[PDB]
C-alpha cells in the first residue's frame, strides 16, 4: 500500500477556499524599490543563503532589518514575498516593510521592520517561570496566526524568535523555509533545523502538516525550561531520531510508524535499539527547577508527541493551564 495519508486537524481548506492569487506564489508580481533610501549600518548575522544587515532608512531616519539573499534559487525568494506579504501585520510576525534590489549587483534585498534583540546566551539565569509562560504564549499566537492563513513556518527555533525584553517584544523571523499548507500534498522533508525537526521529517513521512511546527516549539520550551541545549541532541538525522528515542520510547515510535504505515530507513536498524519511555520529571534537577512545574510538564507531554496528529494545535495549547498566568 505505501503510507496512509494524513492532514491536519485544524485549518484544513484554508487555502482550497481562496483564490490562486493567495499561495501561487511562482505567479506572483514581485515589484522592486531602490535600495538607496536604506544605508547599511553593521552586519547582524549570516545564514546558508542571506546576510542579515541593521540599516537606516534615511528618508525618515528610522532604523531597519535589511536581509541580502543569495539569488539561489528564485522560485524560493518570491515564495518567502508571498507569505511575507500575506502574514503582514500578523500578531509577533515579523513586517516586511519593503523589497529592494541593488541598482548595480542586482541582488534581491527584503527589508523589514527594526527588532533591538536582547542577547539568548544572556537572556538565560535571570528569566523566570513567568517570563517563559509569557514568551511562549507570543510565539503561540504567530503561530496560530500564520496557521489560519494555510502557512506552516517549518522552521521554528530559538534563532529565528527575536526578542526585545526591555519593551516585552516578540517577533518571529525568517520565513524563508514557510510553506502553503495544502491536504494531501507531499512536502520536502529537508527542512526545519536538525534539533528541532519533527518525528515526520527523521522517518521521511511527506504528507505532514502545522504540527510540524507545534514539535519545533516542544524542543524550545524543554530546552527553557529543563535548562538544556539542545533538548535532542543529534550528530546527524538518524541519530536525532535515536536521541528523541531515548526520552520518549521505541513501543510509541513503533505505533506511530504502524499508524501511517511508514517504511523505515535501513540506516535506523543497527542504531535505534529499544528504549523505555522516560517520565518527563527525570529532567528536572537544582539548575531547573524553579522553571519547572506540573502544569509546565503536562504542556510538554502534549507537544512532544510521535504522532504529529496528537499534538496540540496552536489554538488548543494557548487554552492549557500553562497559560492561566498570562
Ligand atoms: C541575530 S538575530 O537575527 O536577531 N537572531 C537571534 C535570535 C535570538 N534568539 C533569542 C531567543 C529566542 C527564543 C527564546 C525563548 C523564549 C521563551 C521560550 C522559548 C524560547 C529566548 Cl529565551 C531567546
Amino acid at each position: 500500500s505505501g503510507p496512509v495519508p494524513s492532514r491536519a486537524r485544524v485549518y484544513t481548506d484554508v487555502n482550497t477556499h481562496r483564490p490562486s492569487e493567495y499561495w501561487d506564489y511562482e505567479s506572483h508580481v514581485v515589484e522592486w524599490g531602490n535600495q538607496d533610501d536604506y544605508q547599511l549600518v553593521r552586519k547582524l548575522g549570516r545564514g546558508k543563503y542571506s546576510e542579515v544587515f541593521e540599516a537606516i532608512n534615511i528618508t525618515n531616519n528610522e532604523k531597519v532589518v535589511v536581509k541580502i539573499l543569495k539569488p539561489v534559487k528564485k522560485k524560493k525568494i518570491k515564495r518567502e514575498i508571498k507569505i511575507l506579504e500575506n502574514l503582514r501585520g500578523g500578531p509577533n510576525i515579523i513586517t516586511l516593510a519593503d523589497i529592494v534590489k541593488d541598482p548595480v549587483s542586482r541582488t534581491p534585498a527584503l527589508v523589514f521592520e527594526h527588532v533591538n534583540n536582547t542577547d539568548f546566551k544572556q537572556l538565560y539565569q535571570t528569566l523566570t517561570d513567568y517570563d517563559i509562560r509569557f514568551y511562549m504564549y507570543e510565539i503561540l499566537k504567530a503561530l496560530d496566526y500564520c496557521h489560519s492563513m494555510g502557512i506552516m513556518h517549518r522552521d521554528v527555533k530559538p534563532h529565528n524568535v527575536m526578542i526585545d525584553h526591555e519593551h516585552r517584544k516578540l517577533r518571529l523571523i525568517d520565513w524563508g523555509l514557510a510553506e502553503f499548507y495544502h491536504p494531501g500534498q507531499e512536502y520536502n522533508v529537508r527542512v526545519a533545523s536538525r534539533y528541532f525537526k519533527g518525528p515526520e521529517l527523521l522517518v521521511d513521512y511527506q504528507m505532514y502538516d502545522y504540527s510540524l511546527d507545534m514539535w519545533s516549539l516542544g524542543c524550545m520550551l524543554a530546552s527553557m525550561i529543563f535548562r538544556k541545549e539542545p533538548f535532542f541532541h543529534g550528530h546527524d538525522n538518524y541519530d536525532q531520531l535515536v536521541r528523541i528515542a531515548k526520552v520518549l520510547g521505541t513501543e510509541d515510535l513503533y505505533d506511530y510508524i504502524d499508524k501511517y504505515n511508514i517504511e523505515l530507513d535501513p540506516r535506523f536498524n543497527d542504531i535505534l535499539g529499544r528504549h523505555s519511555r522516560k517520565r518527563w520529571e527525570r529532567f528536572v534537577h537544582s539548575e531547573n527547577q524553579h522553571l519547572v512545574s506540573p502544569e509546565a510538564l503536562d504542556f510538554l507531554d502534549k507537544l512532544l508527541r510521535y504522532d504529529h496528529q496528537s499534538r496540540l494545535t496552536a489554538r488548543e495549547a494557548m487554552e492549557h493551564p500553562y497559560f492561566y498566568t498570562v
